[PDB]
């Protein structure tokens, strides 16, 4: 077929009920992720071919980076929270990688401030128990889905994408085969 299990995406031996429509899990630390959002702009890509009705679901795991891991995964439950994850996703990246300038929960937080979410605001969040949930949420996902490597996308619980399965000459090519994938296992 053109679309084989075990090629450009493989299938869960133990499926997940009730999971998110369209799944992804990154890292502010995972490099690809960092290609991902900032020169590919895969969840952009994906959401412009997903059909009428599906939501789109995005989660920061803890197992990169230690400490400051775990930080980011609770600053991203502030983000979802606060609706922000538009305006802090970019300056998070390039704080971790590019400049390095985030290395504690403060630098994280700076992000938030320069992005305009007020003091008072980011904190009362951070520590709502909404968030703690949040929070939770993250982590029962990756949890329920052996989670041991990221960037990771998953399609109705069932499916996991398989990026190592497609031509990567051109970026632009590698993207459109990425999100016409989602798109075929989302029907299926």
């Amino acid at each position: 077929a053109q679309y084989e299990d075990g090629k450009q995406y493989t299938t869960l031996e133990k499926p997940v009920a009730g999971a998110p429509q369209v799944l992804e899990f990154f890292s502010f630390f995972c490099p690809h992720c960092y290609q991902f959002e900032e020169v590919l702009h895969i969840s952009d890509n994906v959401k412009k071919k997903l059909p009428e009705g599906v939501k789109m679901t995005k989660y920061h795991v803890n197992f990169m980076g230690g400490d400051l891991g775990k930080d980011l995964t609770q600053a991203w439950a502030v983000a979802m929270a606060l609706g922000v994850e538009d305006k802090v996703t970019v300056p998070l990246f390039e704080g971790v990688q590019k400049t390095q300038t985030i290395r504690s929960a403060s630098d994280i937080r700076d992000v938030f401030i320069n992005a305009g979410i007020k003091g008072e605001e980011y904190d009362a969040a951070w520590n709502s128990f909404v968030v703690k949930s949040l929070v939770a949420q993250q982590e029962k996902a990756a949890a329920d889905v052996q989670l041991r490597g990221v960037p990771a996308m998953f399609v109705n619980g069932k499916y996991q994408l398989n990026p190592q399965g497609m031509d990567t000459s051109n970026m632009d090519v590698f993207v459109q085969q990425y999100a016409d994938t989602v798109k075929y296992l989302s029907e299926k």
